[PDB]
């Protein structure tokens, strides 16, 4: 059973800039999604400050990054909050229609693609380097979804019958057949260094074999 929505307006208008716009600096994809991970795990430590069994469908507090060079997708694994499926389409939980706003404004004004966390809508940068974005996520008031999009103006949800994640999100990156190199450890290890240095939570990055 899979529901199909439409994008509102503004936000299939942030989709096809990141699209079309041409602009190298593609890597801060990735400090945005871990940015959007580190926030997730900070929400459900609060959470867990007062309510310790906020934990108990998991206590580690982690983010994982997972290239996989035969299905050309980087997976990126937190143990945070998690999202319900109204969190997922109501823009997966972000202000997006105001934050859009802002970050047009800026761009008109001077600011650059690489500022788009600074209004909230930075899981869009995705599209910088993914074809499509499948989002797997359980939080712990709802049962485990699927969201997914190749831009176009729509998005689905389903409820994911795939393995259990206890709780917390995982963005997969279908990625575009010219950015492979973000599959590859050096690349990745590069990124992390450059612009995740003061994330406060394990960030591991798999291997392949
Ligand atoms: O990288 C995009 C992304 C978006 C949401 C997300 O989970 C939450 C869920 C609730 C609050 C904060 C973050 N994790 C990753």
């Amino acid at each position: 059973e899979v529901e199909t929505f439409a994008f509102q307006a503004e936000i299939a208008q942030l989709m096809s800039l990141i699209i079309n716009t041409f602009y190298s600096n593609k890597e801060i994809f990735l400090r945005e999604l871990i940015s959007n991970s580190s926030d997730a795990l900070d929400k459900i430590r609060y959470e867990s400050l007062t309510d310790p069994s906020k934990l108990d469908s998991g206590k580690e507090l982690h983010i994982n990054l997972i290239p996989n060079k035969q299905d050309r997708t980087l997976t990126i694994v937190d143990t945070g909050i998690g999202m319900t499926k109204a969190d997922l389409i109501n823009n997966l939980g972000t202000i997006a229609k105001s934050g859009t706003k802002a970050f047009m404004e800026a761009l008109q004004a001077g600011a650059d693609i690489s500022m788009i966390g600074q209004f909230g809508v930075g899981f869009y940068s995705a599209y910088l380097v993914a074809e499509k974005v499948t989002v797997i996520t359980k939080h712990n008031d709802d049962e485990q979804y699927a969201w997914e999009s190749s831009a176009g103006g729509s998005f689905t949800v389903r409820t994911d019958t795939g393995e259990p994640m206890g709780r917390g999100t995982k963005v997969i990156l279908h990625l575009k057949e010219d950015q492979t190199e973000y599959l590859e450890e050096r690349r990745i290890k590069e990124i992390v260094k450059k612009h995740s240095q003061f994330i406060g939570y394990p960030i591991t990055l798999f291997v392949e074999k």
